[PDB]
């Protein structure tokens, strides 16, 4: 059973005041409703609040109750705000008035009030002393001194005003210009900082300055000008107090103090040696240093000041410089200080005894630093006569060491610094010529000027290929994997030259070309209408009409008079590869300014309709041979065309995977095909072994693309299993696979044999296929989306190889075209995260810069929240910012935040979305479901313009992502995650986590700033939909 | 919580521009500020030499 005697037995007791103006309370009429909300009874007098602007009509409804005053400090807790005294109005000591086993919380400062502790031991009461609550983190809801400190400093620059006769700011009008004031802040503690805060918000230059190094600090951090001395001493007061260094030290601060003396006009003093008298920081010519004119207040005036005149009580103005000495400064402003008084007193009884209707409070004398029960103990000086006021030192040693951390920023300035300015130059010049030597390469074995010319427009390409394509605004890269997978589909140029015979293949090199032709249109038409299905989503309805029907006027000038050049007897191919190319480079440019969007897309049907005419008319078909490259060509657009509109968006990154795939198939069929074609000329090339390696190099990625892609494909429908599946060697196996790839090119010159040569070509087709189910199966689904786009960048070049071999500059082109875009996006994503490339591919641990082992745990608390709690907290907040999640918009529940936000941005508030780079399984998903959502493009933000527009705002709702919103991420470099760059959520106020029920977890979830809640997030979500929509209307 | 009264019509008398019972309507402890005490005041009670 718990000792702890009912609380609605026990009756605190509120009396009157005794003291000569004694103005403030001790419990206000907010201040009576804890307390009685805890338990304890409350008993009130006549007049206590009438000085204090506080009716006893409010106190009585607030739950206080009427009492007298002979029987209301005799109760079971009698409150004042000072300690008992001899009262003149019964005419006896107020300790001589009250019950015998009393409760008393006041200020009694009892090694000044030895003889009211003789008084009070006669009494037999039980004594916590509000003055003597030690500076702890978890006493910070009860610091009464500094409360009192920040009230005095807050009135004392009130009272700086109507003692002043200059204007406090100033302003440069067209009248004279007011220059603004110096005030001295002399001595800082807490009362310092509050009245430099009131100072630089009235618009005053200050200037204050302390011996304590972190009042320093604290001074500049307010904004003031710290001043300094010479006499450079150790910082005395160590344990949270000040003491006395040399007397050069201090003969520095007088010197320095009476030279400022002569430049401020407003002296604030606010030193004091703990326990001891002020020290005399203003001597009677230091002080006549000031001007005329000049105010010097003392916010030390009880315990004498750190002027050498100072008379405590009065205003007396001493010639001139008025010397504000009035010893009650925070009792003339007691409504905010009894309201702080209620809050302290609350914030100490809320740990004092934590049981509902039982109430021991038993301290502990075994003496833990940091400890509540220790604090207890200093706090409960007497108990019924036994003084605990001699108190002994802590055993423990908590908050009394710097072994703070030091950020994984400041491990990479380290490794940063660990290279000396030798090694950076050497390794870009080592660079430099291992590219220089790879250029005299290629042109040593160049066969012909036609491979020059080629390399030429394939390095100028790759160029512009690289440049263009970090221009995309990354809300628009989720249309650019779709564009080069439309672009992709070019390989059917590599299919209609070699196409031939009649309406029905001859060869089987016909028949094979008329494969890859039928199974590339279907990119073109698919990829075509998922760019422009995707296009139109991001449109505001509060825009202006795009008319688009009027591109077929360069569309049909361009394809007419290709054609009118083809029936005049001219041949303009050469330089429509030209037009063709630079629109489909014009494709990925002009998509770079989310505003001209639409022509991005036009650009790219241009160009795909340019060069298929092109080659088309570039070989003279006879009228029976078209009809079968129109029909092919037609029912893979017809199967593209019907599958890319039965699709919904979130569904997308299976189908680019498929896209991909078909690439890479129709790249190794069109490269087996030119090989059988082109066997009866190895006799009369120069360029007969170079077209030979083009095509094995061709038909090795294609397979890998090939096989890559489907097993990706299948890793992301749900086909196969999401977890990275094991093989016992791997390395060895990979290492052989490659290692095959490379010899396999040995035995195919020296026999120009068709049936070796064929047999030991269509052997690489399997090799690639068996290393890339090799190097895809094992990868795991969670870093996913840096393989869809490591294939696109083979299947560009799949592209290039094909245009090194049919000698054709589109191909070349669009081929380094998409591959610089292929990879740019895999580098930009694996800078969203933190591990490099080598670390995904072929297996890793952790990241780049996680060393050593012992990943951190970090201990915390909870913050249970139900949905009303929730609402309640999002209907004040003017400044909210979203952090949707990949668990959001593919749990079909991100149609309820669009409706939230479109009712919420319709009151005033502004709600602000923050997105970051690998929310989702495509560079890019979550800005386009967020479109398909239905919100405005202007709210949705990335992560590097949204992470410092942070700390001015109220409220920020997480809402289904656990990686992304990391804090071990920042801080701690044992970690798993650590480095990643990640949203700094945590300098905002509340955050709202939504997720299933609990957690290496994340800290953000055991910080106490944290406001959760839980349940699934379609049913947290729209439940807050409906509370959202029935709430306001 | 606060209130400053400074309207005034130069070469007349200042409109009395709070009641007399809506003066009374405000918190124990209202700061009434009369800007136009030379001119009369914006007040239905403000005596104009004295706080
Ligand atoms: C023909 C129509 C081509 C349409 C595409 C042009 C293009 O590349 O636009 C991209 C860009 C427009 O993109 P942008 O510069 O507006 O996009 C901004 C991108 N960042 C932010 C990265 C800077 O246009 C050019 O670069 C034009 C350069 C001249 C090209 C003229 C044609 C080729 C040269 C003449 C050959 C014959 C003589
Ligand atoms: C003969 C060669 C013709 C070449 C030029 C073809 C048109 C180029 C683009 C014209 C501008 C445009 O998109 O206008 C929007 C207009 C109107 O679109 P909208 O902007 O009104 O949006 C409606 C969207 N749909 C059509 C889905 C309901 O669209 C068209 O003119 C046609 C649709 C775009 C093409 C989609 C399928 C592509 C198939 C392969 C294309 C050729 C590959 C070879
Ligand atoms: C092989 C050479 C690769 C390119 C050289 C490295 C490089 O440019 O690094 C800078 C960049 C690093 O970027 P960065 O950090 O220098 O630039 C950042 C620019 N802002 C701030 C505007 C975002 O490297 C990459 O991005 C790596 C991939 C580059 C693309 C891959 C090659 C495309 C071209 C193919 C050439 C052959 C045909
Ligand atoms: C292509 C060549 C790519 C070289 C990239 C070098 C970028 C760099 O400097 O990174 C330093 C950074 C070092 O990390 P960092 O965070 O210190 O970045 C410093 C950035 N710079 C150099 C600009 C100061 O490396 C990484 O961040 C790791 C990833 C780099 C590689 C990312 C992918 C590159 C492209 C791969 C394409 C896929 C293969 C295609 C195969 C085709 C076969 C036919």
């Amino acid at each position: 059973v718990k000792p702890g005697i009912p609380y609605k037995q026990l009756t605190v007791g509120v009396p009157k005041e005794i003291f000569q103006n004694e103005k403030r309370v001790a419990l206000s009429p907010a201040g009576v409703q804890a307390l009685v909300k805890q338990g304890f009874n409350v008993v009130v007098e006549s007049g206590a609040g009438e000085a204090s602007k506080f009716s006893d009509d409010h106190y009585r409804a607030a739950g206080a109750q009427i009492q007298g005053a002979k029987e209301v400090l005799a109760s079971d807790l009698v409150v004042k705000v000072r300690a008992p005294m001899l009262n003149p109005t019964l005419g006896i000591h107020e300790a001589d008035l009250l019950k015998t086993s009393g409760t008393l919380i006041s200020f009694i400062y009892p090694a000044q009030n030895p003889d009211l502790l003789n008084k009070l031991s006669k009494r037999n009461t039980t004594v916590l002393a509000m003055d003597q609550v030690p500076r702890v983190t978890i006493a910070q809801g009860y610091d009464a001194l500094s409360s009192m400190a920040n009230i005095a400093g807050y009135k004392a620059v009130v009272l700086a005003a109507n003692h002043f006769g200059r204007f406090f700011t100033g302003q440069i009008t067209a009248a004279g210009k007011v220059p603004p004031a110096k005030i001295l802040i002399v001595g800082g503690g807490v009362a310092g900082l509050a009245s430099a805060g009131a100072a630089k918000s009235m618009g005053a230059i200050v200037r204050g300055f302390d011996t304590r190094a972190a009042a320093l600090e604290q001074f500049k951090s307010l904004g003031a000008e710290p001043l300094e001395v010479d006499l450079k001493e150790s910082g005395e007061g160590q344990g949270g107090y000040a003491k006395e260094m040399s007397k050069e030290f201090i003969e520095a601060e007088m010197k320095l103090f009476a030279q400022q003396c002569k430049e401020v006009d407003i002296l604030i003093s606010t030193a004091l040696i703990p326990g001891k008298k002020a020290p005399i920081l203003f001597n009677k010519e230091m002080i006549e240093s000031m001007k005329e004119g000049s105010v010097v207040v003392d916010l030390a005036a009880e315990a004498g000041g750190n002027f050498e005149t100072t008379k405590p009580g009065e205003l007396y103005v001493h010639k001139g410089i008025t010397h504000i000495g009035y010893t009650d400064l925070p009792s003339r402003m007691a409504t905010q200080a009894s309201t702080l008084y209620s809050n302290n007193i609350t914030k100490l009884l809320k740990a004092i005894s934590p049981d509902k209707d039982n109430f021991y409070f038993e301290v502990k004398d075994d003496f833990d630093f940091g400890t509540m029960g220790h604090v207890i103990r200093g706090t409960v000086v007497m108990k019924d006569g036994q003084v605990i006021f001699p108190a002994p030192t802590p055993k423990n040693i908590p908050q009394g060491a710097p072994v703070k951390q030091k950020t994984v920023a400041e491990l990479e300035a380290e490794k940063a610094a660990t290279i000396t300015p030798f090694r950076k130059t050497m390794t870009s010049a080592s660079v430099y010529t291992a590219g220089l030597t790879g250029i005299l390469g290629l042109g040593i074995a160049a066969p012909n000027l036609a491979f020059s010319q080629m390399v030429t427009t394939f390095g100028l390409a790759g160029i512009v290929g690289y440049h263009t394509v970090w221009g995309v605004t990354p809300a628009l890269h989720s249309p650019l994997m779709s564009v080069t997978n439309a672009i992709s589909g070019l390989t059917a140029v590599g299919g209609l030259v070699l196409m031939g015979g009649h309406l029905y293949p001859s060869t089987t090199s016909q028949g094979l070309a008329a494969l890859a032709t039928f199974i590339s249109s279907v990119n073109i038409a698919g990829g075509f209408l998922v760019t422009q299905r995707m296009l139109d989503m991001f449109k505001r309805p509060t825009d202006p009409p795009e008319y688009n029907y009027l591109y077929l006027l360069p569309a049909g000038t361009f394809v007419g008079g290709y054609l009118a050049s083809l029936y005049s007897g001219y041949n303009i191919e050469q330089i429509m590869y030209l037009g063709s190319g630079l629109c489909c480079v014009g494709a990925l440019a002009g998509l770079s300014t989310q505003g001209t969007a639409r022509l991005g897309n036009a650009l790219g049907m241009i160009g795909v309709a340019g060069g298929l005419a092109a080659t088309l008319g570039g070989l003279k078909p006879c009228p029976e041979l078209l009809a079968q490259m129109s029909g092919a060509m037609a029912l893979g657009g017809t199967i593209g065309l019907t599958i890319a509109k039965r699709i919904q968006i979130s569904d997308l990154p299976q189908l680019v995977a498929a896209f991909h795939s078909l690439v890479g198939l129709a790249a190794v069929l069109t490269c087996i095909a030119e090989y059988i074609i082109e066997y009866p000329h190895f006799a009369t090339d120069a360029a007969a072994n170079l077209t030979k390696i083009v095509a094995y190099l061709g038909t090795y990625i294609g397979g890998v693309t090939f096989s890559g892609s489907l097993v990706a494909y299948g890793k992301l429908q749900g086909i196969l299993k999401s977890a990275p599946l094991l093989l016992p060697g791997r390395h060895l196996l990979n290492a052989g696979l490659l290692a095959a790839s490379v010899g396999g090119i040995i035995p195919f010159m020296m026999d120009p044999s068709f049936t070796t040569g064929i047999t030991c070509l269509g052997s690489v087709s399997a090799l690639s296929a068996v290393m890339g189910v090799t190097l895809t199966a094992a990868i795991g689904g969670a870093d996913m989306p840096v393989v869809i786009t490591v294939l696109n960048s083979y299947s560009g070049w799949a592209l290039c190889a094909e245009g090194f071999l049919l000698n054709n500059n589109l191909l070349t082109i669009v081929g380094a075209l998409i591959g610089s875009s292929g990879a740019i996006l895999s580098y930009i994503m694996c800078v969203a995260m933190n591990r490099s490339l080598a670390n995904v591919i072929l297996g890793g641990y952790g990241t780049t810069s996680t060393a050593g082992g012992k990943p951190m745990e970090i201990s915390g608390t909870h913050t249970e929240i139900n949905l009303d709690n929730a609402i309640d907290m999002i209907r004040e907040a003017n400044s909210i910012i979203i952090t949707p999640g990949y668990g959001l918009c593919a749990a079909k529940a991100q149609y309820p935040i669009a409706d939230l936000v479109k009712m919420l941005s319709e009151q005033g508030k502004k709600v602000r979305f923050g997105i970051h780079p690998v929310a989702g399984r495509m560079p890019g998903q979550l800005n386009v479901l967020l479109a398909e959502a239905g919100v405005p493009y202007d709210i949705v933000l990335e992560m590097d313009e949204i992470n410092h527009d942070f700390p001015d705002t109220d409220l920020v709702l997480v809402i289904g992502a656990n990686d992304t919103v990391n804090s071990a991420a920042q801080e701690d470099p044992n970690s798993i995650i650590a480095g990643m760059p990640v949203l700094e959520v945590w300098k905002s106020k509340q955050v709202i986590v939504m997720k299933r029920s609990l957690g290496v977890d994340n800290p953000i979830f055991y910080k106490p700033n944290t406001a959760m809640l839980l349940g699934d997030a379609k049913k947290t979500c729209d439940a807050l939909q409906a509370k959202v929509r029935e709430s306001y209307q």
